């Protein structure tokens, strides 16, 4: 048994983030200027608006004839009078006056367009036709549909590479570019404005490393040495190097904009190596003469190597300390998914843990793949492959894009939806369905009970006593009664 | 609240499975003579049978002694004409004949043995007697069972070193070694014959990395060098060589067959270098007097040092984006699994998340174990200890063997089983139970209903009115009725 | 379909726990002398009692006045008497004598103290009163209860830091420091007897590696060497040293207790070198101009550099047996945990499995925090936020402590609780619900069934017949009997 129940409750614990712990094995420093947007670059580039329109004629009833137009028909421009948007930097709501008719009907059929900025200006959603044989235009310009009141959904703020200048863009829905970020936005025109947007345009160093580029021949089947076959050296050689920032290991090239994600860095070039200044000399021109002293070169590699070696001793333990939590994470979480050692052992498999400490593998084996989930029988949904009553639900199944699940550039996008925003204790979920319906389930077997003799032979079909039969042997009997009415 | 549902929904993803990024440290290459069954494997190497008998003498319903043997009897020997088999490479099927009698009933009775090769021969059951007195013996020869359709199971193609050549064996349970494999065959006999067999016997060079062999003293509780305390050198060294190939780190040795799944290589020796002719000369004469140049040598050994220098700082890299997205799932799935974090930290408590970042210990602690699954109070199922009705299904708990999930040589065998194959929308499931009847528990909480009120006082017993109760009230009614029979 | 069951099951295996393989990199030992309480260190240190009082005056039912104190009320003193239980070691138990009176009431109410020591001592719960206008003392002195049968709960048994001394200590809630182990106490006082307890006192070497100390220098905003500036060498170094020890890798100090759990080291300095007598004499005095000759110099590092190549190999192998489980298993858990793949990339999204390879991103999003579970409308339980019917059961949410996935320290205390001991194959369960529930939902599926016709308009109130109107229709009509009673 052993239902750990709730009487002396601990503190709360908190499982904290991982913080980056980098080796100290860096020997060369490069002077780059870092830029951000990021913080500093709250949401402006272009714009949004929107746009009613309610132009009617009220013909009548004998008049049927009312062919208008009150719809949310978002007319959306771009980037004209965008500049004079920057003069107000708000929503310029053209005329919010209704009722045109005849002639003079240029008020809510006219040009859509935009002229004059409010606050927090809105839409009445005019409808109200009163006008027999005449106009009722129902224009209110509809204004204000921002965000998410969170950030801006499908993107948010980076850099792009432009050779000299950093782009605001990043490209994938909606906008300039395409980049919507922080609040004023959701499609194309006007509405967006500065909040905030800078860039910051540092100054650091960024710890990185060297590699040599010795050129390789291919001879037979092995890849030699195009400066050790002959014995010659190198003149003029080239570097390449690789810096680390913040969560990030990149390469820095001589002059160029390397950004991924928002630091965006461009070199200057200073190169602070604090070796030795004779294993300087040595590793610029490799195979030289030179003027390098042996004393000093053998006692700095010396020093080196300690702290390579010490280095590794970190990795190690790191790399322990990692390989045990594994193991033990593979033994907790192989009881309730049943294809979890089918899975990280190359075949097919289902394990069964009859024991805490001893698991029985049953092959379930495999299937194959191509196909549009609507075929003879056998559909998917949530992981495998079981009885339902076929709605018809096909898919198509197209074709799919790589995530590469360690190094990942992927955002963006809404579906539907609400928020999940408070309290009151009656809201309760999990992961899945089977947190979604808990209280349900509960409610079921406790009020409902499993039924062992309850359920007294009632599902057999749909007629208890009808009611009314029962109803009808009362009446035929209250006959019976009045006595034959007392004896006729 | 938030369920977020699906409007927008985007393009459909793949998570890409792991690609090798092998570091560019290796130096010294060797020449290898790969071979491989694998894909140029495809079955053959001995054989599989079958066998139907049916031999009757219908006594009668007088004469009741009828003690025939109608049976699936699959009478199974093994290589003595496997080499005529190989001619005609098909299924030898005996007398297809029935209905044999008196002396001459030597077709169906007879020695159960293979002469004639059909291509897809079958059987057809024969029970049929119609012989009152006399025999009707009903020996169909039965033909065709193989493979599972898909390759076969209980084991795939290696090879097995034999001194000098390859084993196509592989020795678990059914065939010569052991060994079942694209499609012919189940059992033991004759039906396995060539497909695509043969060894491709390929040329690379493998990348490795050698390793010194130094003789260690173990003076007091140390572990000293027994050429470092003399201050002397050693003649004639020894190495030893570790070799990396697809996903794989071996050891390879001088002229052997170190054959792990498939490969199994075995040795030439050419021993490629790319250091510098002048460290080749220092590493393999190590403590010597030799003829090296320093200038050189402390020279190569910087370029050296650099490169191991870079090696780390990849490693590190990659090992930070392990350490995040790990602790990124101990954080999603704690919440599911009870005793997640009562695992990863020794002892046995059970969590429980309060808040999406806090989470709370309740002390769900230990239990023995060397049990029998039967015994006074609790058994397991799936992971833990509550309550059930006592169906009594012990399992006797034998002794386990190790798997180490890290290398891992282990497949096999079937079961049972049907297969899980194409459509049709109602099959529905996922890992489990949870996901095996998700549709019926929807089910039975919409139609059912929690049942709040309706349930009247039904669960009491088995007899609502017993039905003709008020059937007989009605009778009784009726004869009230007929008017005491119009006043008798 | 293929829902694989159970014919030809296989034999039980056992995931082994990972067993440590360090590498070889180490070349310096220390002389240690290793203490360990752990295994020598049963329990003892101080105490535990526990004490019960009866005394009462039975006042009858007329003097109604009985306000006396038979009371489970543990005078827990500390440490006085315990040098006199060290002469017993057992359960002193005081005045078992009960039913005193009058002037010479001075059992049951008098000091609650120990002085006479039994093997099994136990209380009886004296309640009995019989004595009108007089006293029914009822003191029994209760005795006995110790631990959880296995182990003791709240700590294990370690030993502190105290400058020369190891403490026992441990210093959590509820004992001397407050530290409970193998077998007699739960409180504070005189119940905790030598059982094994003592420090073995060892002798180890424990494999280690050296950092030297360069002084740095700040200038501009990068991080030079005070010693290369300058090009002067530095005089009477200092290093610091690193080992490792079973699971550890702990700073071994110049002369220190430096106890992480239970071998609590201390130095003594010994320091054996196995590099090469050489370059044991250029990394002590780094750069200085000593004696050594660069012939063997350059040799040994070259043997050195090699070892470290080889030691990153081994790594990289590792790690990769390391990327690709991991990857494996956020391909199998990301069909169960909808949240999995919208928490490794950081934004918040959900998934959806409609092929065993594609998943689907819908956008769940975030919710902010800082709450107290009540608010307007959602709460937690389990993972997330869906419907109930309020309880009104707020947590308030206070603050939590970091836990530090990697590195842990934490363990101790009770909540509640029972056993989970034996068998009996009644008790079934998993993880959670789900499992804690399984007999019932499928007694529930099969017993009530899903009920499509089955439940005939059952669900409207509580008043099928009301029973008895059918039976008062019978009495009625059994009236119409009686004939109208034989016409009058």
């Amino acid at each position: 048994i052993e239902v750990c129940n709730k009487a002396q409750q601990q503190g709360p614990y908190t499982l904290v983030d991982y913080q980056e712990k980098p080796l100290n094995i860096s020997r060369i420093q490069i002077k780059v200027v870092k830029t951000s947007v990021a913080t500093k670059g709250l949401n402006f580039h272009i714009g949004y608006r929107a746009v009613w329109r309610s132009y009617c004629y009220n013909g009548g009833s004998l008049d049927k004839n009312t062919g208008c137009y009150n719809d949310l028909i978002p007319k959306s421009p771009t980037e004209s009078e965008l500049r004079t948007w920057s003069k107000s930097q708000k929503c310029c709501t053209g005329p919010d006056a209704v009722d045109a008719w005849g002639s003079d009907a240029r008020i809510c059929w006219a040009e859509w367009k935009m002229e004059l900025c409010h606050t927090a200006k809105e839409l009445k959603k005019y409808s109200n036709n009163n006008h027999f044989a005449y106009h009722t235009c129902n224009l209110s310009w509809r204004c204000g549909l921002k965000s998410t009141h969170i950030e801006v959904r499908l993107q948010a703020s980076g850099g792009l590479v432009s050779m000299v200048a950093v782009m605001p863009n990043g490209t994938l829905i909606p906008i300039e570019g395409t980049r919507p970020t922080y609040w004023t936005e959701d499609s194309f025109a006007y509405l967006y404005d500065p909040a905030g947007t800078e860039k910051k345009t540092e100054s650091t160093f960024l710890w990185c490393f060297k590699e040599h580029i010795r050129p390789t021949t291919e001879l037979s089947g092995a890849v030699y040495d195009t400066h050790y076959l002959g014995g010659t050296y190198d003149k003029n050689p080239q570097f390449n190097y690789y810096c680390r920032d913040n969560g990030y290991y990149f390469e820095l090239p001589a002059n160029r904009l390397v950004c991924l994600p928002t630091s965006c860095y461009k070199r200057e070039g200073a190169i602070v190596n604090t070796m030795h200044p004779d294993t300087w000399k040595v590793s610029e021109k490799l195979h030289s003469a030179s003027q390098f002293d042996v004393n000093n070169v053998v006692h700095s590699l010396v020093y080196e190597t300690e702290g390579l070696r010490l280095a590794l001793s970190q990795l190690d333990h790191r790399f322990a300390t990692l390989s045990r939590l594994f193991n033990r994470l593979t033994q907790s979480l192989a009881k309730i998914d049943d294809r979890l050692l089918g899975t990280l052992l190359g075949q097919d498999v289902s394990s069964k843990f009859i024991s805490p400490t001893k698991f029985m593998l049953s092959p379930c084996l495999s299937t194959p793949e191509g196909d549009s989930n609507c075929h003879n029988h056998s559909i998917y949904r949530d992981g495998r492959w079981v009885h339902n009553s076929d709605p018809t639900q096909c898919f198509s199944l197209s074709k799919s894009q790589p995530v590469d699940l360690y190094s990942f550039k992927e955002l963006w996008l809404p579906q539907l939806l609400d928020v999940n925003v408070e309290g009151v204790v009656a809201d309760e979920e999990g992961w899945s369905f089977v947190a979604q319906s808990k209280q349900a389930l509960i409610d079921t077997m406790t009020y409902t009970k499993n039924g062992g003799k309850g359920t007294s032979l009632e599902d057999v079909l749909g007629y208890p006593s009808g009611w009314i039969n029962g109803k009808l042997q009362g009446l035929l009997l209250n006959g019976a009664i009045s006595w034959v009415v007392v004896i006729g």
